[PDB]
Order: C-alpha cells, then structure tokens, then sequence
C-alpha cells in the first residue's frame, strides 16, 4: 500500500500533465537493476552468502541518490517503487539527483559487528564500479547508519582515492554535514510554517499533536515549540502523554535521554496511546509509522492540518474523507524532504572540499524548502488539485522535461 | 529440476553445503533500460539483461538472445549450465547469459542496429575481453556481434576479442561453421575407442540435418561411418546400405530439406529414433528420447548433439539396456571450444589456419573426454554424472583457491 | 586573419617578448579534424568534417564556441581561437582559447539529423575535450539544445559531466544571468570608461545599432541607469527620439513584431544613417566592419563601445584615434558573456548553482578589475585601449607559459 | 607521383555507393600539435608535428613518421590513404596513417633530436597506441628514433614495445626485417611466374638499385637459381650474361661505394640497364624510371615493381599492349609492411619468433595475397595493378559496411 500508492500517484500525475504513453513507459522503467552475490566467512569460519542489490531508477537530473537497507524482507516491487519515489522526491526538492534504493537481504541482529563490517566491505567491493560521486551516492536506511557509511567510504576510497562525497550520512568527523541530525524535523517545521502562512496563520499559538518522538518527531517538537507552537500531546513506542497547556519540550527531551521513551514524564499525564491521532488540536504530525490514518479513524481527526512527517501515514480512503472534512494534508514527499535536501548539501560541501557552518546549512535548507513549497503551490493552481497531487506532478514534470532536453538519439 | 544434475554432482563430491549455495548464486545479475527512437520517430523501450553466473575460472562467456519470451529461471539455469560446460571443456571461462526482451521480426534492420548499440552502451562497463565475452544466440547473429564490437570499441578502443561469433572479415575464426558437428564426430571416435571400436563401419541414425546434423553426417561418413537414416522438419529418409551424404547435401541445398531425396526411401518421421543401428545421434530438438520410446531404441551408443534430447526417465531405462549415452554438455562442446579459440586468436592478434583450429579442437576434446572418463572411474557413475561432477569440481576448486578474504 | 595577428605582433612589440616565445604563442597547441558521417533520415550517408582548434591552455582549460556553418575558413577559425586566448586572459578567467565546429548547413538538416550529427561529433572528440581540458559553448548555428546533446552524449563516456559545456539550458545546469551577461557587461564597461572621464551613464545619449541579445539587454540596462537612448536600429529599420526611446515600451513592441519597425514613441529613420547620428556614445552591437574608412569622419560620438566583434577596422582605428574618439575594444567590451560562462562552469564544478544577484555581482567585480588592469597597461605603454587590452592578455599568457616551462 | 585515380577507378569497378566512396576518402582524423623544445644553446625552437589517421575499419592504423622540412598536406593524406589500401591488399589487420615533424634533422644535434622526439611523443601519446595507431620509421627517422618513442611512451603506459615497429632487435624488433622486402619481392616473383607455368630457376633478371631491397632480392633470387645478368646502383651498372656472383658482389659493395669496379662483371652504360635483354626486370631504386620513351624497348616479359611508383601510367598502357605483365608495387614490395605486422604480433604475444617462422609466415601471407589479387583480376577483367586496388578497397569497404553507421 506504499508501492501501490507510488504507482497510483505517478499515473495520476502523468494524466494531469498529459504525458505521452511512450515517455511515461520510459520514466517507469529503471535505468539499471543490479543483484550481486555477497559471500563472507563468518566469525566461526563457515561461509554465509547474501544477495546485495541496487535499483538505480533514473539519472536524468543528476547522480542517483538513495538509502541502503540491511533487512531480510526484500521485495522487488517495493524496492523498485521506493527507488522511483526518490526520483520524484529529489525533483520536488529541486536537488540535482535521481532516485535509487539498495540493500542486502540480511538480518543485522544476527550478525556480529565484525561480520557486518566484512559484509559492508564485500558489498562495496561488488558495486564500487556501479556507484560514484557523480553516478550514485548511497545513504543510510533501515539496518544501516553512520558507521556503515564510514565503512563504505573507507572501502570505496581504496579503489578510487579518498572520496568523502561517495556517501552521505557520514559521521561529522568524516565529512558529515552539520545540521544533518535536525534536518528532517527542521524541514517539517519550515513546511508547516509555509503552509500556515498560506492560510494567514503562524506556528505560534497553534496546538500540535506529534505521534513519534524519534529523529523526526523530537527535532520537530523542539523547533516547533521554540517558535511558539504548543505541543499538547506526543507518543512513542513506550506510551503517550498529554498536557493541554503544552508540554515542556526541553524537560521532555531531558527525560527521554535518561529513560527508554516519553513514558513516565512528570510534566504530562499518560493517555490512551490509541487516542493520540484523534486528540483535539489544530495540527497533527504523524512522525512514526505509515498507515496510521485510515477509513476507521479519519472521521474522528480534529486537526485542520496534517503534516506527514512519516512516509505514507494516510491511505487513499482517509485522504478523500479528510478532504471532504476540509482537512489540508501536507504530503510526505514534501514535508519530510529536509533530510534529503541536507544530504545534497553534505555532498556539495564534500565536492567543494570545504565544510559549511551550520547557519549556512539551515539558511539554504529554508531557501530550498520555501521554493519547493511555492512551486508545489503553483502546480496545484495550474492543475486544480490537492497538495499531494501537486507534489507528484511537480516531480514528474521536472524529470520529464530533463529527459526530453537530453534526448534519445 | 534443471538443478538436478548439479545437486547430484555436489553429493557425489563431498561439497560443503554452504559452498554449494554459493556456487548456485550468480556473481551478478543486471537489467538495463534500452530505449530507442523507432523508424517512425516514436519511442520504444525494451529491457536488456545479463546474468553473469560465475567467473572463478576466467571471463564469463554466453549468448545474447533477442526474443519476447524472457523467463528469469531459464536465463539463470542456462548461465549456470555454461559455467559447468566451460569447465568440462577445460576452457578458461565461466558462464553467463543475456538478451533483450524484443521481437526482431517486428523491428526494422535500422531499429535492430540502434537497439544493439544502445544495449551495448548500457552494458559496456560490465563486459570486456577479460570480464564477459558475449556470443550470438536465438534472434542474434554475426551482424549483431559486429555492431556490439563496433559500439564497444568507441568506449574502450578496438577490441575484437570482446565478442565471439563475429564475421570472418572482422576476426571470426575459421572452422566455426563445422565446429559443433566436427566435435560430435571427435567425441564419437573418443567414446568408441574406449570400447575398442572405430567410426568406420558403424551405422548411424541422425535426427536433424542443420548446422550440427549436416556437418556431423558429412564428417562421420568421410570417416567411413554408414549413415543409414536421416530426418529433419520436412521428413525422414532411409537407406540400409548408407546414404550418399555428398549427394544428400547437394539435394538439401536445392530442395529446402531431405524430403524427396533420390537414393533413400522415405520413412515415418516418428520412427527414426527406434531404427536399427549402432549409433543414434539426436541433433534437432530436446526431449525426443523419453519414457515412451526409450525401451525401443536399438542403438548401443547415443551421442547427444542436441541440447537435452534424453530425459531422466530415459537415462534410467537406457542404462539398464546397456546403452552408453555421450552427454550433451560434452558431445556438442565443439562450438564453445572453437569460440574460445576465436577469442585466443584475437588476443594473440594473429589468426590461425583452419588446420590448426581443427587440430587444437581434437586435442581439447580428447583431453576433456579423458578427464571425464577418469571422473567416472573415481565416482563409479555414468558419463553424464561424470561430466557434471568434473565441471562442478573444477569450479569449486578454483573458487576455494581464490578465497573469500578471511 | 592578418588583422588579429597585427594586434598580437604590436602587443608583443610593446612587451619585451622574446621572438621565439612569440612564435610559440602563435602556433596552436592542437588542431584536430574528424570525419562525422551520419545516416540521413532518408537512409543515405552524409559525411561532414568536424574540427577543433585548441590554441593555448597555459592558463587553464580551453574555452570556445562550436559553429555549425557551411563556410569554414581555416584562417578565421585560428584567429578566433587565438583571440579567445587573449580575451580569457583580459577577463582574468582561468581558461585558454579554442574554436570548433562542423562544416554543415543546419537549415538543410532535420532536427533528428542535427541531433545525430551532434552526438557523432561528440563521440569523435570526447577524448579531446573535458571539464579540465576544453569546454565548448554555443556559436553560430548552435544553441542550448545543442549543448544539451553534447552533455548527454559526453556523459555516456565519462559519467555525468555538466561542466563539459557552457550555454546549457537552466534546467540542465545553465547559469542564471547568462542571457543578460554580454549586454550587462557592455553597460558595466561603459560606466567604467565614463567614470575615468568624470562622467556617468546618467544623462548620456546613446545610439545602439542592433537590438538583439547584446543590444536589447544593453539598451534595457543603460536606460535603467539614466542613459538616454536616442536612436536604435535592427534588421527591420531604425528609430530616433531626441528625448530618449522608452525601452520598456520598445521591448513590448519588438517581441510582438519582426523588429523595432513601426514603434510608437519614436520616429522612423533611414537605417544607414544611424551610425552617424549625433550622440555621446555609439554602441555597435550588430555586425562587424560597420566603422570603416569613410564614415569615421562623420560619427559624432566621443566614445565607441565595441559590443559586436571587430566593428572598427584598422583604417577607422587610425582616423578616430587622431579625432580623439575613445574606442572601448571588443575583447574587453563584450567579455561579460565569456565571464559568465566561466561562472556557469564554476557553479557546475561546485555542484551548486548561484543566485542571479551573486552572478551579476561577480560579473561587476571581474569587469571592474579587468578595466583597472587594462587602464594600467595603457599608462605603462602609452597606448590606446585596444593595445592596452592586447598587451594585458598577451603578457598574462606569456608569463604563465614561461612559469610552466619546456621539457 | 600521387595518382589518386587508382582509388576512384577501383570504387567504380566495385560499384561502390557514391556516399560510401566519399566517406572512405575522408580521413578518420587529422592532428597537428606544437612541438617546442629548448635548443642546446638555450633558446626555443618550435616545430609542428602531425599525424593523418586515414582509416581504422580493419584495425589499428600503421604508418611512418617523417622528419623532413618539406611537408605537403595533400601528399601526407595520399600516403596515409595508400597505406590503408596496402594493408588491406596484404590482409594485415591495420588501417593507414602517416605522420611526422616539419624539421631538418641535418641541422639538429643528436640531443636536440632526442628532445624533439620525446616532446612529440608526449604530445601525441594519447592519440596513438598499441591498438590505435602504430608508427614506424620513414625519411629522417630510424631504429634509434623508434627506441626513443618507445621509451617515452612507456613512461605513460608501461613497457609497450608494440607501440612502434622498426625497433632494434634488442628492444623487440623482429628477425628477418632486414631481408623482408627483398624476400617478398622474390616470393611474389615466384607466385607470378607459377601462374605462367614458370619458375625462378633459369630466368634472367635485371635489377636496378642495390640497396636494402635490391641486394636482398638479388641474393635470394640467385639462391633460387635466378641468373642476375645485370645490376646497377648510384655508382654505375655492371653486366654478366652468365649471371653475377651476388655473394662476391655483396662483399665488393661493402668495401667500395657501389657495384662499380666489381671484378666479376664488366661495366655497362647505366642508361641501358632498363632495356637490357632479360626475362624479368626489377626496378628497385627510384620511381618514374619507366616511361613512354624506354617502354617500347623493354625486353622483359615481367616487371617486378620493387621501388614505389617505378612505372608511369603511359608505360603501363604501352607495356600492356606489348604483353608485359607488371606486378604492382603495392603488392610486390609489401614484404616490409607484412613483417612489421609480424613484429607487432610478436610484441603483443610477449614472445619473439625464430627467423624461420617469420619467413614461413611471410611466404604464406604473400602467396595468399597474390591468389586473392589474381582472383580479383578475373572477376573484374582488369590488370594486376587494378586487381590489387580493388582487392584493398573492397576489403576496407566491406569492413566499414559490417561495422555500420548508427550512433
Ligand atoms: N529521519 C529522517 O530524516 C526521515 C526522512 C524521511 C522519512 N522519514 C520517516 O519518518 C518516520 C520516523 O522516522 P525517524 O527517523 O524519526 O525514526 P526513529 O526510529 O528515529 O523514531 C521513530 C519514533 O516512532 C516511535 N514509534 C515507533 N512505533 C510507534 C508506534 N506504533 N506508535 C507510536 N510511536 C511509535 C518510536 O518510539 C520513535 O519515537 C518513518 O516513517 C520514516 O520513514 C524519516
Ligand atoms: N550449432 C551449434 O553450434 C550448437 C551448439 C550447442 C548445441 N546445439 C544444439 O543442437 C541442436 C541443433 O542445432 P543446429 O544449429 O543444428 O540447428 P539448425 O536450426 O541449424 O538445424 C536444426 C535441424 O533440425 C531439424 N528439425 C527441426 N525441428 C525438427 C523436428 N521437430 N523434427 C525433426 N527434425 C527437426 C531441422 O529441419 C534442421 O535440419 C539444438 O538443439 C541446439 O541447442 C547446437
Ligand atoms: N551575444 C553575446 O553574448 C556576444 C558575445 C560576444 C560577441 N558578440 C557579438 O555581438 C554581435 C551581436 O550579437 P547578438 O547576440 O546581440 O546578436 P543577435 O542575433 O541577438 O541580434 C543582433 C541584432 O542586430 C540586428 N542586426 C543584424 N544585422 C543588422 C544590420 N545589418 N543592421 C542593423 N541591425 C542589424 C538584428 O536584427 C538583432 O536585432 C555579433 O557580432 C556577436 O558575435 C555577442
Ligand atoms: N626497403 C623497404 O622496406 C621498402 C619498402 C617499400 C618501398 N621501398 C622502395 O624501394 C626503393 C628502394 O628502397 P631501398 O630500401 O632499397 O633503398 P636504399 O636507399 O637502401 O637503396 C637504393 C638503391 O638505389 C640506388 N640508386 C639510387 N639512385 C639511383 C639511380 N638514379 N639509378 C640507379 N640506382 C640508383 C642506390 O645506389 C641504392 O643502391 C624506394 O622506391 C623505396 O621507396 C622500400
Ligand atoms: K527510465
Ligand atoms: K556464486
Ligand atoms: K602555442
Ligand atoms: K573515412
């Protein structure tokens, strides 16, 4: 229902643009799909064989960009859909990349740290000729992180010389960008302010509910409350809390670092975790899992705005229900694009051999997301469509035009 | 399954199960978009692909198929089979298989050239004289290879060894037309010698009269073999005293087929495999020897010129009747061996005379039959299992030597 | 062109250049001709000769346009490549000079044949050009779409390389401000030259011949600074208004018609008399050779800004110098274009595009400095602006060449 | 001298498409590079190096490097094209090229010549290569020049002996290269004679020229029983109707300036050498020595063109009607280029051959070329010269067509 939603949205956008069927078919087929054998000796000496893979969906607008997932549940349709989605997302963000997605079918929880390094290095050896600073730039995803990127960078640099721009999400000490940690949450705050301004409103005074308090949710809550938003309820995997007068986010952040989660926070009451999405508020921010808003709770949402920080939190049934209630939904492909935008800035800084101060990273991020929202808004006016459809048509249109300009022979 | 021969071979060997799993997984699988402008200006998009199964023993080798019916399991099985066949042949290659999902009968010659060049552009960094050397297959031919060579050479400089099956004027090897049929004759003499016999005087039945069948008939009859019956798609003919192959060849060039040949009587095409003879050579399609006719085969030797003419049921039946079956993976390997010789000549920058091509082919197929026979003694198995056991073992030992990085 | 070698040899005289170094500077680094054969749309073969003269790379990668035009003259191509070497040095951008093209008639080729020809040409020269080797650009017969095709084909051989050509569409990495660049530079150089005479653009009365990319942008930006545009001409006719032509109003007219002809707010005039119109500043921005042995005595302008290439011939150079007319030479006056193409390459190399405000501020900085350096050479060698420009460029190339050495 | 007419006649005999013929005439690539060196006196000297790469449909290009002040572009292009046809006639997997430097080696010290050779190599190394373009000696260059090229090129690409031919034996030159052209002259003569039911043994030969080609041809022909009845060189002409003792003559010629004064032969008028009574005439010195004034009196039944262009078109017609069979130079002296192919092969294969193998392969190659040449003459009802050109043009055309023209 995320792979179905990507191809449904692409085809709806292609019809709004009047795309020729033969160009549409070209845009659907990935540039390249690669599967490689990754066999390593385990710590006990015996062999273990894994399949690594990389779908490189499109490079009309620049090098491909996308995460590397270490996860046993590999589905070819889902991986292809995610690589295709990144092609549209980078175009919406107006960063000079196409989309890719890769990974290894493995369970990292069953591998030692030494086996994970051996597997990462073998995988890099098997694909180093297929990726590259101006070809395809990987990033972390489920099951991988900054240490994984460090190993990819180190192994790749044996083959091509020191090449920090070959991956993003690196530790700061190896060329990671300042502002990366806050990037997605900060972009959520920027896009919310852009949307509210369009309705003559401002973050200050608005009441927020945030489901999820991880990298995205905690930064969004911190930065939104610093602009005067009142965060009246938050949840994570350990429980849900509420304070109608507003949760003290600095105190909550201090609580959550010392405990497993928001549960037990002194400055808020615990509440039914299944009630968080239907709490009275102005703005609802799903920032944990997808599929949480469906035909069953959609009629009970009280927010006027939904900011999709998580990927695919709303299904198509709830979209129609919420549209008819007058709820405005800022779509995920734009709302959480602060992360991929600052990953572009990381690559830029590495390419330029010179890192930026955090203020510059955040000022460029604001510039980029203001421009994307304006272009998204103009697409909606041009095609008389909602925000989700404006973002897909914007992204598809940019890729189609770059493809047409470059030609076919 | 199509893995049955491999899995049986891994058990005759003592193959560690984790190494066995590794040998099954292909080194690399690639799918690329191939989009071209058609003659009418509109776009056409195709998917090109290449399964690179194994390169422990050297560059990968395998055909390029232009055909609308792509089956991933079959492409993978054929690439894996090539890995074992090159090892049986003792040529320094692994296996690969590739193609484009397209229908060439619906594409103009200029569109086919454009598609071939775009496909080459999309894979040029994945193939190479010491990496992966393609060849013709269904839907492709020497002209296709010429276009691949020409486009590849724009990216890497002039590289004639990057494909085999090229036209002679572009570095193709002499003796390629006859190679598979000649190897069928070489392999038959090697098997017969082991039984204290020779081709001269033996009665052959040959099903199929194409590139393999006609060359085998011509060369076997020139060694004194009596070709008593032949068939093709147009009909079957018989002459108990021996068919005049030179006359039949002249007839087939002028009449589209063996049908109507003067000097042979016509027979039921469905009875050719059970004709009385010494040596049966299926050289047309696979699956023609099965559990329904196997008990009625009269030959003492079956030479598998075609790919998989005998199914496992017939193997069992024919073994207990005392019939010796020269397996396809060895018997028709003259083709892949001479394609190695083509690559060698290109690498050496100097072409061989046909006499040298044929002498080296005889040496290679004699030595490979010798090693296959020794494998059969070691493991007390038939020829087919000796061949798979030989090929898997060679790949396994090269893989173990190269290691995994510790 | 013996006129381009005349300015070079004079500059080599003024500097103390060793005669063997002078000979070296004349000889191009490389000259390449390649066969470009394509199937035509009707199936038959067509063969063209593509070429690239790479004149000098002492100061950095070579830079120069690609011309699709049937009338190829080897002398002219060499002269333009050499002139680009001095011009990049005058602008102080880290490039040398090159010039290339294909002898073909684009008006006789379909858009499909033109794409095929461009890709084949690229395949035939891809190993001879490159991001840090030689960076082509549009010229007569080519444009942004041509550069897109070169970029796309080149990238098959070397990976995505947006900095390999300049003049790209904005969507493929072209720079903001490229359209206005040459005209903006013409205006920048005019203000610098006037300030040296204690004057400002504001109030000066301009005649501009040509209303194309250079002329219309020059006319627009000069008028916004208070310049009085008293006469303008193009291929369709000439107009005059002693109080100044309303350029925003003229721009609306000229985009909806074939030209300035019929413009309300200006009276029509004889097209062949615009160059001798009473004014302070004359801006030839159309073709070359329009200032010659006979009209030199009747131009009323005290300043001539060479927006077009070589609008003044040596005979008029002699006449106007003795008449006290100041000529801002083409090699500096129109260098805004090549300077912003350098900025486009910089932005692609840096992986990050600039705002237009930054492009135009950098353009002002570069053209201010080159005018300052050019004026200093005129003092050192007691020469006119044209020789100050050539001595500045030749000297920069000579010093880089000497430092890099031989062996 | 450079009659390009043979090609056009061959293209019509083959019925070549007119657009394909035009493509075959246009060179793949023409390159001019600056070669500037410090001279021994410290000052700079600038030279122009060049390479015409005519065709590579059949494989890497092959051709000499000329150090000579008289560079003519039309001549260089014609020679590169001729090499394309000659390699095709010989059936060696090469196309044609020709290059050089405009310089006078007699005015350069050996240190300057080395510096110039290394600078030239640095300026073209990316344009040539073991599988791209393989240079060789020519006028003004020799084995030592090739050694310097090999050495400089190998700094950029690792040890690459196959990048040039004509190397000293110690750096990968082939055994049998010295005798190659003369031996090929002897092979082609025997092949031609067999077609007429004759053999070398007993035939009477007259040989003009006693250098690398003439002396080896004479030595090998007499060892096959040919009677060498008259020989000439730059010093004079000598005659012996019973046959000259070539081993004795060779020993005489190293101790003197020439065949003049040889004790085993009487001197003859040097202007009568071509009209001497014999069976086989072998011009092996200069071109143009057979023309309309001596043609009617040639006594030979066969003419073996060892030198380049010894018979002009006028004599071809005269001698054809007298029934004289002329073995054309493009084939007759191809032993040299064939053994240079064998040198490349040996270097590529990392393992040098014995002289016996070189000479056996040369016999195989030249026997086959003569058979293909003779068959072309039957197909197209033409003489030996046109059979050779149509054979070579046809091979290049067929390779070009097979490789195709898509992008
Ligand atoms: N981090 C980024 O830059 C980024 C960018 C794009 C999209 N996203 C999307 O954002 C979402 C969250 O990302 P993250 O990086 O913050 O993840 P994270 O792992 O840092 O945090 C996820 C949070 O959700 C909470 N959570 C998990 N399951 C829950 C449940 N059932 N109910 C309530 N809370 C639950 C966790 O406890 C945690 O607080 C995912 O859908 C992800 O795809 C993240
Ligand atoms: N040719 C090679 O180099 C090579 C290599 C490996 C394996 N093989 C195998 O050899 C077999 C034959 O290949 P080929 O190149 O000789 O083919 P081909 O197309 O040149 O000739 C095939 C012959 O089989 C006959 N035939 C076709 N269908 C028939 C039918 N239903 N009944 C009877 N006769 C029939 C045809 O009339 C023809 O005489 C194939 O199975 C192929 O996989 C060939
Ligand atoms: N455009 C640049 O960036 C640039 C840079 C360097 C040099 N130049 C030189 O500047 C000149 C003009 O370039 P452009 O880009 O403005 O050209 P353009 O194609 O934009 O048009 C120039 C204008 O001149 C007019 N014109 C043409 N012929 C005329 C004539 N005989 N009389 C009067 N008007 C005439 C045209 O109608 C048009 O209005 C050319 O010589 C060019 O090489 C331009
Ligand atoms: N050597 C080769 O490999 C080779 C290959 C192709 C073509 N050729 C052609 O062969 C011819 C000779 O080649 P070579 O290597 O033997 O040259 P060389 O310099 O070794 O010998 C030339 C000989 O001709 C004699 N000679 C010069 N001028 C003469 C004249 N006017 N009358 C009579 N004799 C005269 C000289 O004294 C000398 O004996 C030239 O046309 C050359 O282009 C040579
Ligand atoms: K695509
Ligand atoms: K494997
Ligand atoms: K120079
Ligand atoms: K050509």
């Amino acid at each position: 229902n995320a792979l179905a939603a990507t191809n449904r949205n692409f085809k709806l956008a292609a019809r709004l643009l009047g795309l020729d069927s033969k160009l549409e078919k070209s845009l659907l087929i990935p540039f390249r799909e690669i599967k490689v054998e990754c066999t390593i000796p385990k710590d006990d000496g015996t062999l273990a064989s894994f399949v690594g893979f990389r779908v490189q969906h499109d490079n009309a607008r620049g090098p491909m960009k996308g995460g590397i997932r270490y996860h046993p549940e590999v589905d070819p349709d889902e991986v292809n859909a995610l690589a295709q989605l990144m092609t549209w997302k980078t175009a919406v963000a107006k960063i000079p990349y196409g989309g890719a997605k890769g990974g290894i079918g493995c369970d990292p929880s069953k591998l030692s740290i030494s086996e994970l390094e051996r597997l990462t290095r073998v995988f890099t050896q098997k694909i180093h000729d297929l990726i590259g600073i101006h070809t395809d730039v990987p990033a972390p995803d489920m099951g991988t992180g900054p240490q994984t990127m460090a190993w990819i960078l180190d192994e790749y640099s044996k083959f091509h010389g020191y090449s920090p721009a070959v991956v993003t999400g690196k530790p700061i000490d190896l060329g990671g960008s300042l502002g990366r940690d806050a990037a997605t949450g900060r972009g959520v705050m920027f896009g919310t302010e852009a949307l509210l301004n369009e309705h003559g409103k401002t973050i200050s005074g608005q009441r927020f509910v945030i489901q999820g308090f991880g990298n995205v949710g905690s930064w969004a809550a911190k930065l939104i409350s610093e602009k005067g938003g009142k965060i009246v309820a938050v949840s994570d995997i350990t429980g849900a809390i509420k304070n109608k007068d507003g949760i003290d986010i600095p105190a909550l952040l201090k609580h959550t670092k010392e405990h497993r989660g928001v549960k037990g926070f002194d400055g808020a009451d615990p509440i039914d975790p299944n009630s968080i999405l239907v709490e009275d508020c102005d703005i609802l921010v799903p920032a944990a899992l997808g599929g949480v808003i469906n035909r069953e709770n959609a009629n009970e949402i009280k927010a006027k705005f939904i900011i999709e920080a998580a990927n695919h939190p709303t299904d198509p049934d709830a979209d129609e229900i919420l549209s008819k209630k007058g709820v405005v939904i800022l779509p995920d492909i734009y709302a959480n694009s602060g992360g991929v935008t600052v990953s572009y800035f990381e690559w830029v800084q590495n390419i330029q051999g010179f890192m930026w101060e955090e203020e510059k990273v955040n000022d460029e991020l604001k510039t980029y997301m203001t421009r994307s929202f304006k272009d998204l808004k103009e697409m909606c006016k041009t095609h008389s469509c909602d925000l989700r459809m404006g973002a897909f048509t914007l992204g598809v249109n940019r890729v189609a035009q770059a493809t047409i300009l470059r030609g076919w022979g």
